[PDB]
């Protein structure tokens, strides 16, 4: 009886409530609940069925949005506290300017039983609109159902992993009102999508790999080759296969903030991607060199340099090998793995006077600052990811 009943007192780091040891997703501190069945997962007990007996006062759909039943102020509190446990000290979480309509890219699985996101890998949640992306998704999804029905398009059967059409990935410039649709399919032939959509760019991508990925090789496009997003005075070309900061309104704060934290004239944009921070800084007359191991990112960074009339130099390079000799500030914005030991080595050997570390993984961040011959001087967290447990750190190291 009572071992399966109680009030939730805390959420763990992934945002799941904990009831007397049981993990209970989509619960809130102050909820009073009864766990009707548990499973074993990664050797922890997870409630698979539970009943809400009394609502938490912290209570108020998207894929990954495991905090969405929580009011937004409490999401920010959970983040402050998560960051304070982890980093051992206190850090402001800047709220996202918009918490609906903020997201500039979504992947919708297109499946035999519905268009939407995965629940349950087999089971699709069918949606008519994605509020984190916003109202463009309603129009895209109704146009997509007409396209599939009139053209009799083969859609993904996820039990059997078969079918031609697998994702519609929607991208939009929040500050430009340009919209891009990308159809991700298997091998085969996509009918002309032209007269079914009214967007700036339509892409067809073929994923020839065996992975379940919401991108593939560009097979063809109609309309614009690129759309644009604009962060203050800076334009960035958006393409289906390059990464861009997913919350355009917090990305504004993110670029503003990095440019406040840097020192000198010589900036290394390390792990630059498409040049978000290097190029915003080149436009405010800094002197910029960036490096990224991804070749296509670098190509996009160079196309972005061209459209922004700045002079910033981007090259392909690995962090096992990039040199940091000669700079006033190094910006690092590493992948999940964190800083390569060799680059920390070379940074401690050359010690540039400021490193600005941008991270979405506060624990790898702290692992790396303790490996660095450097002190956290300033740190601010930005709520780049409303409704999920993730947060983004910007720290000035010295
Ligand atoms: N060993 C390595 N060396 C250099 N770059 C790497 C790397 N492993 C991954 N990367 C790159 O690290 C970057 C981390 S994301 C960087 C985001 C970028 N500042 C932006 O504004 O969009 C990615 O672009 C990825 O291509």
């Amino acid at each position: 009886g009572s071992h399966m009943r109680g009030v939730i007192r805390k959420l763990n780091d992934d945002g799941f409530g904990v009831l007397k040891g049981i993990l209970v997703p989509f619960s809130a501190p102050g909820d009073e609940i009864i766990v009707e069945r548990v499973e074993r997962v990664k050797k922890r007990r997870v409630a698979s069925q539970w009943k809400l007996v009394r609502s938490s006062p912290l209570r108020v759909k998207c894929g990954g949005c495991t905090l969405q039943h929580l009011n937004y102020d409490y999401q920010l509190e959970f983040k402050r506290k998560k960051l304070k446990r982890i980093l051992g000290f206190e850090v402001e979480v800047v709220p996202s300017p918009k918490i609906f309509g903020h997201r500039n890219r979504i992947d919708l699985a297109i499946t035999k039983d519905g268009i939407g996101f995965r629940e349950k890998w087999w089971k699709i949640v069918d949606i008519d609109e994605c509020p984190v992306f916003g109202k463009t998704s309603r129009e895209a999804i109704e146009r997509l159902k007409e396209f599939i029905e009139e053209e009799k398009i083969s859609v993904w059967n996820i039990k059997k992993d078969e079918g031609f059409l697998r994702y519609m990935v929607l991208r939009e410039g929040k500050f430009t009102e340009e919209v891009m649709v990308n159809f991700v399919t298997k091998e085969g032939n996509l009918p002309d999508p032209t007269n079914y959509f009214d967007f700036d760019s339509i892409y067809w991508s073929v994923n020839r790999s065996k992975s379940d990925v919401s991108y593939g090789d560009i097979e063809r496009f109609w309309g614009k080759e690129f759309i644009r997003e604009r962060l203050d005075d800076v334009d960035y070309l958006i393409h289906p296969n390059s990464f861009f900061q997913t919350n355009s309104y917090q990305a504004v704060n993110l670029v503003r903030k990095v440019s406040e934290l840097v020192e000198g004239e010589k900036i290394l944009d390390m792990y630059s991607g498409v040049g978000t921070f290097g190029i915003y800084l080149a436009k405010r007359g800094f002197n910029v060199k960036g490096f990224d191991s991804n070749e296509f990112a670098i190509e996009m960074a160079r196309r972005n340099v061209e459209i922004n009339n700045v002079d910033a130099e981007f090259e392909v390079a690995s962090d096992r090998e990039v040199s940091v000799k000669g700079f006033d500030t190094v910006i690092v914005d590493p992948p999940r793995a964190g800083l390569h030991p060799r680059l920390v080595k070379r940074l401690n050997r050359e010690k540039p006077g400021v490193i600005v570390y941008v991270s979405c993984n506060p624990e790898t961040f702290a692992r790396d600052v303790k490996m660095l011959d450097y002190r956290i001087d300033e740190i601010v967290a930005l709520d780049m990811f409303p409704h999920t447990p993730h947060v983004e750190l910007v720290a000035k190291l010295v």
